[PDB]
């Protein structure tokens, strides 16, 4: 198609304008005094929300260049929430601050590349100071406290998360499902989790979390790439008959088969979802067999001369639930008999001994950890379902937050960590003056979220900022109570992982935009 | 699609103009001297109505932002009518008053959140004062009186209702249906009512009542989430023969299945409605079986491996009638054997003995209450179908009003209760000045309905308001007769519940609009 | 009195308990008190410093303590030789309020046609 | 009249565009390879010129704001030529550089006042480095070299100027006239010069110099301020007979009288020009009397009761020539008797013995130096009238430059003094970073003239700039011969006074414009 090509200053102003729409929309929601955004729906009543992730999702602009800006920040910022379970909005206001100052500078005649290098130096430093400020969360006393705080002072939720983590370990797999009737339950079931996400959205049956959820599905395990639905049909009919869901695991699923499957389950014919088999090379075949043992299926490989058309319901594995992310798949309550599974574990566990290589040994260890590890399942009861769904939501958010803490610790929330960390870097320098301007740009940017929060409250951002900078450690401003003090003690905190991800991703995309000299889109 | 995004002042005035159209259209109908609204139809001659709910239903605006506004108040205000059987028009004029003043204040530079907090404080204060002002309706004399007043002073109607409540209790389930000839009938039948409403509008075949009404329908009881109508087809085609309607009670009806159900029943192919199964977890399955017994159907649960395709007409339950609200499902005259039903009752009642907890007990007592309780059916007699249909309608309204009265009592109608209550709160204060302005905003808005009624009467609203503020208790202005005095004595009253509801939902949606800083909609 | 507008903001900071006959009157009072911060906020603004912060710091101290905008230094304004005659500050405030009062109470304007 | 008022950023770009037209116009004339600018005249053929002053005089822009900018730099830059006899184009290109960069910085959010401070520091430091870099012009051999170089290498002009200064001293008054024939002449005559200029333009009959030149005029001396032309009329008519011009020396000539004089001398009858009496107070009356003695006139003062109405041709003074600048009046060959003049010298010289105060001693010394010192008249001869006029011009120019050189010395021309100095100041810092940017702005600005010159020569500006920055002292680029070397040795030089003046006035106006936040003009 004939394109429209814009260069330099213009490309930059269009982009700025697009992200300004995006950020100005999302940042009104920041903090406890945050405002509402109303999002129209063609059918039904409009949606009222304080959730900036939702708001971001809705933003698309008419002008193509402006939309490019908005969509760039939108995506890279999504990556923050994806990593730590939170921080997308923050990533966004940071991005907006850095880009505004950065562009100002570039247009003022400073070198885009030197500015980017300075920004990134400042960010690296900031992440280290962040490691310094972080308060560790390690014994389950801290664990339960953190979960509790994230649950909005529900101590039951803290007790719960901590019990789960002690049962399955801190790195162990934990699931949440609806409760049976007002008492919580906790059980370890046969299960596994690996890093492969859906091969396409539209498989998503749980739009809140953006995930795939299947109950008691059969699971198809085939070691080959599946490009054509011609091989699949008999197994698909056995699955149409047994009226159960189905999970496809292959070397990959592409093209004809992929489109036909998406179209098919979206039209409600034979509900199916597909993900890639984990890993590559020989360990791919092996892990495929591991999952087979866990779920009680048989791997179908062309290598042994097995064909997918002659495959039946019997060759398949099975489990009670599966949940699939953008990047993660979790298999819950697998049917495979205990003999097969623990004997397989013994095999691999002996392979750990016979290991001639450190790498190989560790790969085998990963495998036994997953297979033998099992899955923690929290069933949330409330007495009257409303209270249950609410609590359950609270439990899931708290869980993500607690995992982030368990990994990297917690820091003062409400953006005082960022403004703190930033207050310490004033002496930071680069290789030349442009680099230095880049550094100062980022430091000023780290003041943005706290200032937005303070603004939504009707207070003067510069004064609050001044007071917080004047103090030390985790000293900051509690926007909720309008009270200064120690932010951890006052129970206002973010996982260190969350703030780090927010700043890093923000700075990444801002750097990319600051260094963009040309844009290409289609003509209207 | 590409969006249009508005901020702050711009979006707020937009919203304001939208709710002003809705309210101004709706409030012309208020009071005894209320005016007519003419609603166009593509087919035939237009509708002339004094009913503000219908008017509300019709309002949709050309401007997307303005439409969002109107739709918001429409949605939250509709709820008062949902709860109390009345109060939606009131809620809307109340809301308009709160919104106009509130946004006015916001526009002056006051803190939106503080305005909100102050409004909510005045509303809490007010609901309490309403309980203070409230007059109990307890004995069946007063009950019959309230009924007679809601039927437009038809004592037959009062007599009938009081007789119904005496047969099934004040909390008991009561129904109204067409009569078999001139004279009324009253019968108690096996039946149940639980709080789950239609899973979608468009299921409504009776727009006067905002209800779904099905005669001699089949009932499908499934313990499953139903996502795919392919599962339904044998059952739906089987129900398409025998030419009877179908009620789906399941864990939920989602996506494809729901969409197809809506479409099919709206194109007249098979009349169908879907509702959520009551409760959650295990006791959900228990109640489902309760319903199954009541209707002589069979619950289809995946747990033992039953599939919906393998369901036949015989697995379906039946009743002479079902009625579905937004929040309610009521089943009338089930086919279930008296032996079966009574045996299930016996079982639950012994389960009550072994109960190791009060919680378990109260839940069971609720269940046997429903099952053993049955349903009162009032058949309205007339002589000439026209008179019957009319009287029936009046009986329904009176029924709803009387139930609202038995629950929370009655207070002086004509919007004078609200203004009385506001006069008692003149000293109410907040944490700061903006909070105080919010309070005064609410107190002043509470004068709006009365003031409107009086305007429609062609009288001077301020003078009447002033005179009413000057008196005490249930002293107020009777607009029909242009007479001041004791409003309860004059038979002009509202259930305390509907006035409460109107005020609360009004303040709710108003609070939300006052805190909206951004709106996102599609492009024209 | 202390110049650079700190006399007006001092004076204003002492009147926080001033109340009128009703709420609109109360609003009148706060409008005017808040207005008295305007000259220093402006002075500070032209200097490229943050008006709100300086204002804040000045209100916190007492007497003729204020901000010297020339030197960016806090202290005793009079001791720093920075002052206005009391008469000029009064006249500025009083006349300002006079015309402002008149404009606020103006309901109609008549001028010739273009 | 109603005004158009622009603020801030908008106003600044208006100014920027205005000085951009002026400068881009003037700066093409700069190199020895400088280009031509063509100036339309309504009657006859257009003017082809390389004189940037001439170009500047013509520039007036349609947009009132753009015009304000242009006129600002135009006026203060004119002040440079006025001080040193040269440097106006330089001042203008310098100003354009500083304004462009400075406003860039301001728009990027740097403090206007701090940028001004930084610029002003850099210039003060630079003027010092310029003084260090300066070469003295002291012995008359050096004086003759400077004159010769300024004369386009005519050793005759150097000879002339040196002989002239030797006749009258370094500070003595020197004038140039038409020669009476081939082979120049020099004579010292009775004459004087004091610093008072015309009281108004439009008195100018010599637009080339922008000066007043009157031949054999009458001189009026009044110790009064003249507000009304009625007192003047008999005197104006007395001057009207004998058909000679008239010089007014008074306390002042104001309002009606001055306007009427400008007007009358503009209609071509009664050619007259007016100036203030030199000095003020009592020393002014004394000095007036000195001029009276020199010219053989009589002071007319009201103190002794003399009135202008009774003044005749006899009271009027006389001289062979008078020349009046914007800032200077010089009177050449007065009719006063040698006795009168030398006797007045004796009066004052005896007053010097009696002085009990040093200040008075200095003032009297000033007066006898002026009186007894006389005026040098250089009469320039050549072969043909044309050659004579050409040479006369070369002599006038050379004299300006040589005077400037005797005062402050010479520095490397071709704009390399500026770029040299700038290279010496690279380490200079201010009180904060904004001040630093100010400093770098001015330093960068100092390269602009040389860069312009190299561009006009068709060579690469960055490259030449660089090579000159690499050497030391008076090392630079000769644009004419495209040869690098020692600029003074190659005979390419500017008086230190003109380069200094240029940089200072340029930075002056630039400083003002950068700190301009509001512009006010008339409506179109």
């Amino acid at each position: 198609a004939a394109k429209d090509v814009k260069f330099g200053n213009d490309a930059r102003v269009k982009m700025l304008r697009g992200v300004n729409v995006l950020a100005d929309a999302v940042k009104v929601t920041l903090g406890p005094k945050g405002r509402n955004v109303v999002l129209d729906k063609s059918f039904g009543a409009p949606t009222i929300t304080k959730d900036g992730v939702s708001v971001a999702r809705e933003i698309e602009l008419e002008d193509k260049f402006e939309n490019m800006g908005a969509q760039m920040v939108k995506e890279v910022a999504s990556k923050a929430n994806d990593a730590a379970g939170d921080g997308t909005t923050t990533a966004t206001v940071l991005a907006q601050a850095i880009i505004t100052e950065g562009l100002a500078a570039v247009a003022a005649g400073m070198n885009p590349m030197d500015l980017k290098r300075g920004i990134d130096k400042a960010v690296t430093a900031a992440v280290e100071e962040l490691k310094a400020l972080s308060v560790p969360c390690s014994d389950s006393k801290a664990i339960a406290q953190v979960g509790t705080i994230s649950a909005n002072s529900d101590e039951t939720v803290g007790k719960l998360i901590a019990e789960a983590m002690d049962k399955v370990g801190k790195e162990g797999v934990i699931t949440v499902e609806d409760g049976t009737g007002l008492q919580d339950e906790l059980d370890v079931v046969e299960g596994m989790q690996f890093d492969r996400g859906y091969l396409s959205p539209y498989f998503i049956n749980k739009p809140e979390t953006g995930a795939v959820e299947l109950e008691s599905p059969f699971i198809l395990l085939a070691d080959k790439k599946i490009s054509n639905i011609r091989e699949m049909l008999p197994v698909l009919e056995a699955v149409a008959k047994a009226g159960k869901p189905l999970l496809i695991i292959a070397e990959d699923v592409e093209g004809e088969a992929l489109a036909t499957l998406v179209v098919n389950t979206m039209r409600g014919i034979v509900k199916v979802a597909a993900v890639k088999a984990p890993g590559f090379g020989d360990r791919r075949k092996a892990m495929l067999q591991d999952i087979a043992t866990l779920t009680g299926g048989t791997v179908i490989s062309e290598e042994i001369g097995m064909e997918l058309e002659k495959a039946t319901l019997e060759d398949l594995g099975q489990a009670k639930r599966v949940v699939i992310n953008k990047d993660t798949t979790t298999i819950i309550d697998g049917v495979g008999e205990e003999a097969a599974i623990q004997g397989r574990v013994a095999q691999i566990r002996q392979q750990i001994e016979e290991a001639t290589s450190d790498y190989d040994r560790e790969k085998l260890q990963e495998r036994v950890a997953k297979l033998a590890g099992g899955v923690a399942v929290i069933k949330v009861g409330a007495a009257t379902e409303v209270e249950m769904k609410e609590k359950k939501a609270r439990v899931e958010d708290a869980l993500h937050a607690t995992r982030a803490a368990v990994e990297e610790g917690v820091v003062a929330g409400g953006g005082v960590a960022l403004i703190r960390v930033a207050s310490k870097l004033a002496d930071l320098r680069g290789q030349n003056e442009d680099q230095n301007v880049g550094i100062k740009v980022a430091l000023r940017a780290m003041e943005a979220p706290l200032r937005q929060i303070v603004l939504n409250c009707g207070e003067e951002p510069s004064v609050v900022a001044n007071t917080v900078k004047g103090g030390d450690g985790n000293y900051g401003y509690n926007a909720a109570t309008e009270e200064y003090g120690n932010m951890i003690d006052m129970g206002i905190l973010d996982p260190t992982k969350v703030t780090r991800s927010a700043l890093q991703y923000a700075a990444s995309v801002a750097g990319l935009m600051i260094t963009t000299e040309c844009m290409v889109t289609d003509l209207p």
